[PDB]
């Protein structure tokens, strides 16, 4: 019943900022924030930090918890009577698996066993899920350079050592999935989901007017 | 459902598969969900529908071996997969077996409760899971049980009690490769966890109904022929009380 729109894009592209703006446009519109605070303080251990520090040890543990915490929050938001309700997800279980987890496996931060377990867990976990299927995707496109700068602006302690090259790899995965559309998932419906690509490289005064209305254009078509 | 759910609990090589797979012949209304141990020693995920036509399903990793070789590294990963693969197998069997049976009884080889309160809990207590790992695991376990509500709830538990020494001997008899280095001390710690949960019933769990769930305790230390009759009798009596 609720339209579910995922906001995708690289680390610090400006997804939280944008959706928190967008949501004031309508009482019918709510956000499900990416549960990053629950990753910083496991409840507490900093599993986010452990993964950045020791990715060969902690990537699988991190990735499983990330995805579980997202499903939990997204499902909780669907449960709690509006004209045209829209729920904006900050990222999705598909970016969890096909971007982040996948990149860790490609980097050898998860081994073949860990990647197999992750995929089997993800397959089953989402096959139960079901009510989380997306009606649309908004891709906020920023260059890895922009993302690096915004990382510094925001000042999340765990993120400060992130190298440009890591952001580059993440950028290429997003481009393969959402712009080139060469990234194959095993979720069949996903190949028919409309994607709205917004460029957010400029300082926010420069284009935010046009961006909000593009989202308005987009949502009325779903 | 109308299906009665009975868990069979007990230590490694106590004789649960053997007993229950012979017992289930006694009625066409009785079926078993085996423990997915083969899925743990050969880790595999689903093939794409076109890929499976031209590529074999290959032997994957052995997370069971990895856990035994290095518990402090692999325990969390193993326990998470163990529990997921169990829930998958049990749910599928609930929604598919014993359709139109008169008095259906599904016997589970162990339960999600033993996954958490025996095995995972033992690993945490042995410093094979750290606080972060143990917190994550418990949180995931809690959430999954909330989800299914009463689906997997047990009507009864059968506890097959065997000494750690007996279990150790039976491990050798069975000769599962990954179990061959298991020391008496590990079996003993597991034993004490079962006794607290099922016999003395002092072990507290996050699931209130468990404290009331009926438990049958069977001593399975004797050679199989020596007690089987008596055991079958006790199980039939127990089931008629549920
Ligand atoms: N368009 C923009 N122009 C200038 N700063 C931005 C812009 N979008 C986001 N920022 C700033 O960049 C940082 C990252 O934005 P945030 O929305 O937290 O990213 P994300 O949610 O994608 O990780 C924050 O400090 C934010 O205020
Ligand atoms: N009562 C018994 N007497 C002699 N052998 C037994 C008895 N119960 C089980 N066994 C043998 O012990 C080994 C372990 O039994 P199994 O049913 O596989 O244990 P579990 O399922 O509890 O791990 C097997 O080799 C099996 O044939
Ligand atoms: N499944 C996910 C989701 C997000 N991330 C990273 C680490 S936290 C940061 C939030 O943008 O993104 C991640 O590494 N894996
Ligand atoms: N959650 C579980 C379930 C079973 N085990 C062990 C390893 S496999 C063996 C089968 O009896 O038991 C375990 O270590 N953890």
């Amino acid at each position: 019943r609720i339209k579910k729109i995922s906001i995708e894009g690289n680390i610090a592209a400006g997804k939280s900022t944008f959706v928190n703006i967008l949501k004031q446009l309508s009482e019918d519109w709510e956000v499900v924030p990416e549960p990053v605070a629950r990753w910083s303080n496991v409840q507490g251990g900093n599993v986010l930090q452990m993964m950045y520090e020791k990715p060969e040890r902690w990537s699988f543990t991190f990735q499983t918890y990330a995805c579980l915490s997202r499903i939990r929050a997204q499902l909780a938001s669907l449960n709690g009577d509006a004209e045209k309700p829209v729920l904006f997800f900050e990222r999705s279980v598909y970016s969890d698996r096909y971007i982040f987890a996948s990149n860790l496996y490609e980097s050898e931060s998860m081994n073949e066993t860990e990647w197999t377990i992750y995929q089997d867990w993800h397959d089953w976990m989402n096959n139960q899920g079901q009510s989380l299927e997306l009606d649309g995707i908004i891709y906020l496109q920023a260059t890895p350079e922009t993302c690096l700068h915004r990382i510094y602006l925001r000042g999340r302690n765990e993120e400060q050592g992130i190298p440009l090259e890591y952001l580059e790899k993440l950028h290429y995965k997003h481009e393969s999935w959402l712009l080139h559309r060469t990234l194959k998932t095993n979720f069949d419906y996903l190949q028919e989901v409309p994607i709205l690509t917004l460029d957010v490289n400029e300082d926010f005064k420069d284009k935010y007017e046009s961006l909000v209305e593009k989202v308005k254009e987009f949502l009325s078509t779903l």
